[PDB]
């Protein structure tokens, strides 16, 4: 559900390097590369 899931929640697991990092950074630790994500503002179809 909502509290409490099956899964890994807050920490993103890099790919480059594939080490974890911490949630609130952006950015890697160990490659110190850029955390993957989507832009500002959500997409779809409006007018
Ligand atoms: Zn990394």
């Amino acid at each position: 559900g909502s509290s409490g899931s099956s899964g890994p929640e807050g920490s993103w697991d890099c790919e480059l390097c594939l080490v974890q990092n911490k949630a609130d950074s952006t950015k890697c630790l160990a490659c110190e590369s850029a955390k993957p994500g989507t832009k500002s503002g959500f997409k779809g179809f409006d007018t």
